[PDB]
DNA sequence: CCTGACTCC
DNA sequence: TGGGAGTCAGG
């Protein structure tokens, strides 16, 4: 707890030296359009703290924190670039992401502050952000003289960090995920969030008073169904009307009461008109909630985009998150739902919706990881998987099979592959629990490389504590020797999905980076919007499509060469709902 | 603030 | 008694 550092009034030329730790402090989580309340560097001629007014009203700042030949360190870039986006500054040479670092060495650690990656390596002299800035409404800005030395001690710790932490990812091969993968990743996510999504408020204010009348149709209907009013957004009211005023059968309870899930629900539709009523009323007040209320309150008022955030280091298998608003979830199953993405746009005019995704990737990595013959031929002879097992499970044709079986059947390949029980899997159908063990039975049977797959990455997983992605993503299981059978089931079943849900994240943001790299080549004004964990999201004027449509799922195919190829679809549009 | 509901991959 | 996420209203 001792430190020197100079609290600068002004910019100096040693401040702008070709290496340098940078701190662009952002204290608001939602970085979109946030104040930027205090900045630091540590190079080799000092440490500095610099007031955001002073740094970046500074053409010799500006141009160094622009300038690709001058290398950062930081923690978080991302939220840095993004708030200096924000402010009409562009950052580059970001050489190393603290953030990212620890993520990939143990995303279970939850890393989310320079404090908690420096205690990895037993580092504690800086202070966490929340003994800083302190939690809910108490949260503040500390007086000058604190944030500084806060800042700076940030900015020393990343200085001090970097060396070790590239040491021990070169020591678990992780090197170049880091420094090839992830952080050019977090650039191109960057420029994503900070150009948003357009969304038509007109129509979506529409179809917001439309649904509120439609809302109130059924709860009336509910009501009279239930010979009574009450809440039906409360599980715990719901649970008296159903289960004791209508007697309706327990099937299952919650630790807090009886449950009203949808499959419990749906299990009930021949009982009584009102369950079919209770589960349409709470999709529909989803809906509304969240997609329409919760999206307009989300929406930049002057432009019309939504800025979501997509957190790159919390994941614990890979995937990215999507945050204020999620736009990974916008529904599409329903046709009521699916509307909703009527209402995003494009953010000009003779502009379209671009959208690719690839074709059962997850099912693609596992035959190549587990070398299945079967499964491998089924690709090599490039059939779709999902509608077969449809056809097995409805016992129909091709040509027989309605999107929703297919749904039903696409959740029952991925249910199998990944250790459902025979009781999970004869609830979703309705069989017996015995007819469910024995499709079980037919299906390794009939894909025995992927039986002896999973088994053996399970024995791996005991004797090693961790399972790995194709790209050297880890993820650690302490859980996997212990005695309670519970907890080491769950346990199991994470080690034979982690290394393939993992590895088909590793694949699509390898994708997006060979992607941003032709677009810009080519000098096309098409750009990605959004990433949906397989699919790809792009606006782009009309006239460039052609070209879309070749370039994008072949760089897509061509990401990785696995043993059997990748497929891509893609379709295109005037919005997100009629790119399919 | 947690639980359980709905949404997606 | 398949895996990974976020947001919401209620309590
Ligand atoms: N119920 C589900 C749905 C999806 N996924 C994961 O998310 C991936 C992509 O989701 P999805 O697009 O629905 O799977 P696809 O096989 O690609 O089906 P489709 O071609 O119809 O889009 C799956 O491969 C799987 O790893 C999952 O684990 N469980
Ligand atoms: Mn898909």
């Amino acid at each position: 707890a001792k430190m020197a550092f100079t609290l600068a009034d002004r910019v100096t030329e040693e401040m702008l030296a070709d290496k340098a730790a940078l701190v662009v402090e952002v204290v608001e989580e939602n970085y979109h359009d946030a104040p930027i309340v205090g900045i630091a560097v540590v190079n080799e001629h000092g440490r500095f703290f610099l007031r955001p007014e002073t740094a970046l009203a500074d053409p010799q700042f500006v141009a160094w924190l622009g300038d690709e030949t001058k290398k950062k360190s930081m923690f978080d870039s991302k939220r840095a670039a993004v708030a200096l986006k924000w402010k009409g500054i562009e950052l580059c040479g970001v050489s190393f992401d603290l953030l990212l670092a620890a993520y990939l060495l143990d995303p279970a650690q939850g890393v989310d502050d320079v404090a908690a990656a420096a205690k990895m390596k037993q580092y504690e002299a800086v202070r966490p952000d929340e003994a800083v800035y302190g939690k809910g409404a108490k949260r503040a800005v500390p007086d000058e003289p604190v944030l500084a030395e806060h800042l700076v001690r940030k900015a020393a710790a990343i200085w001090e960090l970097e060396r070790p932490f590239l040491d021990e990812l070169r020591r678990n091969e992780q090197d170049r995920l880091l420094v090839e993968l992830e952080q050019p990743l977090s650039s191109i996510l960057a420029e994503m969030e900070f150009a948003g999504v357009k969304v038509d408020t007109k129509r979506l204010e529409q179809m917001g008073k439309e649904l509120a009348e439609q809302l109130g149709t059924v709860e009336q209907r509910i009501y009279e169904l239930a010979g009574q009013e009450f809440n039906i957004n409360s599980p715990k009211q719901l649970g008296v009307i159903l289960f004791e005023k209508l007697q309706l059968p327990v099937l299952k309870k919650t630790k807090t009461g009886y449950s009203t899930s949808a499959d419990v629900l749906e299990k009930l539709a021949p009982y009584h008109e009102i369950v079919e009523n209770i589960l349409h009323y709470r999709q529909l007040g989803k809906l509304q909630s969240t997609y329409i209320e919760g999206l307009l309150k989300v929406v930049r008022p002057a432009t019309k985009k939504v800025h979501t955030i997509f957190n790159q280091a919390l994941t614990q298998t890979g995937r990215l998150s999507s945050t204020e608003p999620n736009l990974q979830n916008i529904p599409i199953r329903l046709e009521e739902g699916r509307k909703i993405r009527q209402a995003f746009v494009p953010s000009e005019s003779d502009w379209l919706i671009f959208a690719a995704d690839y074709s059962q990737i997850a099912l693609r990595v596992l035959a190549h990881i587990a070398e299945d013959d079967n499964l491998m031929e089924a690709f090599r002879r490039d059939l779709d998987i999902h509608t077969k097992t449809a056809m097995d499970i409805f016992q129909v044709s091709e040509d027989e099979v309605t999107p929703n079986m297919r749904r039903q059947a696409k959740a029952v390949n991925f249910g199998i592959v990944y250790g459902i029980s025979d009781y999970g899997l004869a609830q979703n159908l309705n069989i017996s629990r015995k007819e469910a063990a024995e499709f079980i039975e037919r299906y390794f049977e009939s894909f025995p490389g992927v039986k002896r797959y999973m088994e053996n990455i399970v024995q791996e997983a005991k004797q090693k504590g961790y399972v790995t992605t194709l790209l050297h993503r880890r993820r650690y299981l302490p859980d996997i020797t212990s005695r309670n059978f519970n907890v080491r089931s769950f346990a199991e079943r994470m080690a034979m999905n982690t290394p393939i849900q993992g590895s088909a994240a590793d694949i699509i943001k390898k994708a997006m980076i060979d992607l941003n790299a032709r677009l810009k080549e080519e000098r096309l004004q098409a750009h990605l919007l959004l990433q949906v964990h397989d699919e790809l999201i792009l606006e782009a004027p009309k006239e460039e499509m052609e070209r879309l449509c070749r370039l994008v799922p072949e760089v897509m195919e061509q990401a990785v060469t696995l043993r059997v190829p990748l497929k891509v679809d893609y379709h295109y549009g005037s919005t997100w709902y009629d790119a399919k």
